[PDB]
């Protein structure tokens, strides 16, 4: 028999009004390819009750907090229904800054440079001896809360501040050798590379705000510079066992080599989203990158 | 007035049977301390259903599949009902040796030298490459799933493929690692608190006092609970350990529900540590917030 589809939109979450654009988009496009979908706004409907409700199958449109951070696959293992995108683990932990990275650098791929601090140290810590903990990493430098509170440091006597800022959000800090850029996306659907897409932000940081941004697609990349970023994006995400589909973030420096920042479980579907682009570049119409995705959940 | 607390036992899970013992212990534990809890055996109660019935925290006494992999953790976060024990990323990443490794490694944490194979390389290759694909970690060897089902000794390259084979039915990452002459530590947090170590030999035996020196007593301590903290675990967990011939610590595994019936590990370790076990458990539910 034929499946009954959720698509999961909206939710609690800051990127709600994102999220309904995504979800709206994804629900026309599944049901231009004949799926049996059918919309619904977790903020009034319960996760926990889709398969008391008859759903067979499970789209997840939404992001952030409750959508793309493990909790929600948690609700949907416990009820036993196949979803897109990630499981648990891998939803999860992308949203640990410090943790991704961790894995990324066991396995040798290229993160930049970084010094990690929890409270405990920041709190038996001189700022001077914070300086020089971090002296190493050279200027300017990016400090970010491990999982909103980010900085640019340009002189060591900045570095204070910004710490106190980030320690606001969270007990894990990370601090960061500052990358030149340009930033890039590639996204990726069950094995295959889309095309990546080259980021502009208006200002320093590619942030929720610029989430004026420019977007270029094709990239800009040489041949055989699109060919490294599409293997190491790859890797990258099979690295945080991420499955379905999703996009990995990856900056250049001034020497021309990436660097990766954070895979993303649940990006935007909204007709200006970054996964539509990359898969239209593709050659895939949107209707049916959806049905793609939805296919290659369970 | 008081919190309405519910102690999850039993469930579905290989496991269920301990989770009762656990449970039960936890339950009459909990009584004990004057906190208002009552058992529920998830079996016969949905856990998406607890906020409707009326609790306002939870005690997870489940073991195994549904218990500390994260997916309770989920529904536990989306109720939003306090709970005992790691969160969700903790509690699934811990079930993943391959990464829980990997992590460790990247801090400068000790772990046995091995090696990862996905299906692929498996696929592609020869039991003589796999053969030395391995040398280097001699032998014998320790063959496992990523995710003891599935694992087995290797004494001699000629059974590599064999083990290989079986650990490939279960998942699709498998680690090939060294084996240690031991013995095996387990270490029990609880909150910021590291209690006395365990000495396990493999009719097991347990010791407490572990035998070990003061100063090493130190250093396992420190050593557990930086590999707690680099799994972002919380509330409490046991960690496990085991020496090389020469006296270095490895870490093996994070456990992120561990077994409390009466004769379980971390009960064990709180009675040394001159904790009565109602007093242990008051103290894990304190954790919960
Ligand atoms: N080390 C770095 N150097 C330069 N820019 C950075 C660095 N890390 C992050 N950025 C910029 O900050 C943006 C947001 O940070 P990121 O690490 O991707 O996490 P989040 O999604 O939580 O903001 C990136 O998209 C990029 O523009
Ligand atoms: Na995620
Ligand atoms: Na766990």
């Amino acid at each position: 028999m034929a499946e009954k589809v959720a698509v999961l939109l909206g939710g609690t979450s800051a990127e709600r009004e994102v999220s309904l654009l995504s979800g709206q988009a994804v629900l026309a496009g599944l049901k231009e390819a004949g799926i049996d979908a059918y919309g619904v706004d977790t903020k009034d409907f319960p996760v926990t009750q889709l398969k008391e409700q008859g759903f067979d199958k499970v789209f997840i449109a939404l992001h952030g907090r409750g959508g793309e951070d493990g909790t929600l696959q948690g609700v949907l293992e416990f009820l036993q229904l196949p979803y897109t995108g990630s499981g648990v683990m891998a939803s999860a932990l992308t949203m640990d800054k410090l943790r991704t990275k961790l894995v990324w650098q066991a396995l040798g791929l290229p993160i930049s440079p970084y010094v990690a601090l929890n409270r405990q140290q920041f709190e038996t810590l001189s700022p001077e001896e914070l300086v020089a903990c971090v002296a190493k990493l050279g200027l300017p430098l990016i400090v970010k809360p491990s999982h909103v509170g980010m900085s640019k440091v340009d002189h060591a006597s900045e570095l204070q501040k910004a710490l106190v800022e980030a320690f606001q959000h969270d007990s894990d800090v990370l601090i960061e050798k500052w990358l030149s850029g340009p930033e890039f996306t590639v996204a990726i659907l069950g094995d295959e590379v889309l095309p990546s897409i080259r980021i502009q932000p208006p200002g320093v940081f590619y942030d929720y705000d610029a989430k004026k941004t420019q977007y270029f697609c094709p990239s800009g990349l040489s041949d055989e510079s699109e060919q490294q970023l599409a293997a190491l994006a790859l890797q990258a995400y099979h690295a945080l066992d991420c499955s379905g589909w999703g996009r990995v973030d990856v900056m250049q420096d001034r020497d021309g080599h990436f660097y990766l920042l954070e895979v993303n479980t649940s990006p935007g579907m909204t007709s200006h989203s970054l996964v539509p682009m990359a898969a239209r570049q593709y050659g895939l119409s949107f209707s049916q990158l959806v049905a793609r995705i939805l296919m290659l959940a369970d």
